[PDB]
């Protein structure tokens, strides 16, 4: 059934999103593009672990990066994931 | 502050962990287009009726679905309005046309 395969793809995205450290990154990018320094400042996660979570989210296409001189800026990339995350942001992270 | 943000994102993580199960989400996706009977749920799903009722029981105890009776027909729908909003966006992004 078509409807069934769409649920599995929705299921697989929610499995990718339902990790505490990575979602915390995603939630911070939902209010907009951030530098690596600034996720590091905001997250109490260890910085080697922030860099590994960022590499994981980038490789999965959930975030993307750009360079501006020395500065690496990250933003949400996957548009369907970004839509889910923004609704999650509005429901949990908005007071 | 940053500590509150982390607590809120960890709570949001907990909802997504609850939604990220294939059979249960299949139910939630079906309820996202509106109220469904148990009969038409069990029609539409490849899941066994013992397992569908186990999935409905889990979703009910999590607060994510509610049910009402009409005669012998039981109608399930979304309950938690926070989780309903997330599910509707998931429904729009993946399950819609």
């Amino acid at each position: 059934e078509e409807m069934a395969t769409r649920a599995r793809a929705a299921s697989n995205l929610l499995k990718a999103l339902a990790h505490e450290g990575r979602l915390m990154i995603m939630c911070y990018l939902a209010s907009g593009e951030k530098s690596v320094t600034e996720l590091e400042t905001r997250l109490s996660t260890r910085q080697a672990a922030v860099s590994q979570q960022l590499a994981r989210l980038r490789l999965e296409g959930l975030v993307q990066s750009r360079r501006e001189g020395k500065t690496i800026y990250y933003s949400l990339s996957d548009p369907r994931a970004a839509r889910v995350v923004q609704t999650v942001y509005e429901q949990f992270c908005s007071g």
